[PDB]
């Protein structure tokens, strides 16, 4: 255990700790549910959509509304708690945007701990 906060103002909710939050999402029943979708000829396993993440925070009484979860969800991607999956969010976390999160149902995300494995789905060719 080690504490010692510093600074004039605090953007993030001092009453919360990203680290502790990410743990709640790791839960099977008290965490964010994942799925198996295929994009850009690639089936990402153990991947969840954006919206799901945002809501998951609201339902857990972590935020007041979606927008509110935008910060918590965005920070998770800045620290590493969340990993982008798809040229969609990927282009964001790389682009010049205060928040890498897209709070969109088309944006996928995976945990750095969850057994994430991407499989390239080949296509039917001729000859």
């Amino acid at each position: 255990g080690s504490s010692g906060s510093s600074g004039r103002s605090i953007r993030l909710p001092e009453t919360i700790d990203l680290g502790a939050l990410y743990l709640s999402m790791k839960d099977t029943e008290k965490g964010i549910k994942e799925l198996n979708l295929e994009k850009d000829k690639k089936i990402f396993n153990h991947c969840f959509t954006g919206n799901c993440v945002i809501d998951w925070l609201v339902s857990n009484q972590s935020v007041r509304n979606r927008q509110e979860g935008l910060m918590i969800a965005s920070s998770l991607l800045n620290e590493g708690y969340l990993q982008p999956a798809g040229d969609m969010s990927k282009s964001a976390v790389d682009g010049t945007a205060e928040n890498p999160f897209l709070d969109n149902p088309d944006a996928f995300y995976y945990f750095p701990d969850s057994g994430f494995f991407c499989e390239e789905n080949s296509g039917p060719s001729s000859g």
